[PDB]
């Protein structure tokens, strides 16, 4: 019972998604972070990133009949930290090896041959922090990349390349 | 990485703030925060507030004859903490009686009537929280509305009301 | 394919080791072998080994937040092998530099001023040998001590003494 | 606040160091301190402790590979503090994950089951208090036994129990 100051989230409530009908949980504290990119639209504004969450959502539920959007963050390039699956809930994003023992957060966008902007990546870091406040996450925890864990671009050649440099990426 | 979870403040480069030259210190750590609003227009996109954090600036600095933006920092409506003078600089924002002791943190448009969105006010708690971690704050601090503090009608009607509801707000 | 049984390793499971969230791995076939001692208590008994194994482990995870316990074999005076991260999963016993090119085996015990029983030596011995007929080896494998690759007493001066006879020892 | 603040260091070239080959920098304020011990032979006279810096150099350097020792300080029973790679050359001496966001102090000598001289724990300390008075270290900077983030007897049972009474550690 002891949070020192977290972050600020968007609330699922707040960009109008669906009803989550997940109920399996992610056992804390997370040892590794998983990062990519939805391969999708960018946005720039609260609103059109709002609108990108659900379009991300019910693709996941509608389409591909999971039980929630697969990502536990979402980021947008408006620079701020869309609320997937959250903290305490298993989501599907990066294999079944991979799934139970990580949080993956995932950059709206295609991030291939562009770069996400300054305040994208800082919502980013600043979350993984609140997260080890929190205590989701160990301190010690590791960011890896989607391609690092399984057959995929993502999170996109140039986003990736940034991502090494973070201080807890792990080879 | 701003040492804790400091909820992504935008820096002074990248709403291309020109050069402060203040240079009386905040007497660490401050016990008042002082809640206004600039009454100027408001913003809603990462673009335009960066855009308005200018206009403010330029206002106070080229018109005043200010050495820098009035606010420690501005919340634009687009869910974004800009960074004015910060957590060191002694402030303009609530009279000589209070710029030495309190910190300043103005939302960007007139709240008389109109309410802010849930995300702004959301960015600004959760730019206390960073305070406090910093140590910039007083883990115990108090929230003082600007009529409060100065006879004003900032910071609007609408915004007043809600301060009044924050857990830390005194009389 | 023909055997090649030496398997004379106690499985975590028989120790009751906890659950590992390592997930790196080595490439085979593994060049080198890291030699070093836990500089702690030992023991010379099936039972009593396999609480110092968790031990060694306890300290690992519970106290370093690993995942689980850094070397890839425990030896212990009991003569038995007792199974780390095995063959496979990347250790955390020698650094950044060797960690990925090799295997860690670690003697239970301070051998600063003991020389380790002849069933312990065998065991050893008889250890690299599996690695080798399984191919986790190569065949013309080379032998460091700790002391040799980082900054520390490891394995002790009369162990270190031991293995520089070895005849895959290597300057 | 006032200056010139700082304590006694033994300048690289005074104990006649090799040329430090390290570029990879420290990024200031360091926030925490990893005290260990050479676990190698002591000194009581500028004599002897310049000539013991240059044996742990020479050891971290050309038996090693090394840029440079793998110290930040050096800590002598003479009482005097030896210049390592210093404040902003990143050293090892605590693993991947600390090397890049502390500062390694090592006291010459093994304090399993002998206690350094007050001289020589008022070096560290004034060491440590120059180091917050040249923005070096963080003001609430944390101090941790070699121990506490890696698998080690260091610092020593000894000096492990001192440096726990520090109003600075935390672990
Ligand atoms: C071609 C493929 O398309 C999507 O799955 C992603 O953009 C991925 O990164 C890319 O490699
Ligand atoms: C007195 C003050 O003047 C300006 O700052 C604005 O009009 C504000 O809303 C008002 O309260």
């Amino acid at each position: 019972e002891d949070p020192p100051a977290c972050g600020s989230i968007v609330p699922r409530r707040e960009w109008r998604a669906l009803a989550s009908e997940c109920r399996e949980r992610l056992t804390r504290p997370v040892r590794y972070v998983v990062v990519s990119h939805t391969a999708g639209s960018h946005c720039d504004t609260p609103a059109s990133c709002a609108q990108q969450a659900q379009n991300v959502q019910s693709y996941h539920v509608r389409n591909l009949g999971w039980c929630d959007v697969g990502y536990n963050f979402l980021i947008g390039e408006d620079g701020l930290v869309y609320e997937g699956r959250g903290w305490n809930i298993k989501g599907a994003h990066a294999g079944p090896t991979w799934n139970p023992i990580s949080i993956g957060i995932s950059f709206m966008g295609n991030y291939m041959n562009r770069v996400p902007p300054p305040r994208a990546l800082r919502a980013a870091q600043n979350l993984l922090a609140c997260g080890v406040a929190l205590g989701a996450l160990r301190s010690n925890y590791e960011v890896k990349g989607h391609r690092d864990v399984q057959p995929t671009l993502s999170p996109g050649d140039r986003l990736y390349e940034i991502i090494q440099t973070w201080s807890h990426y792990r080879a």
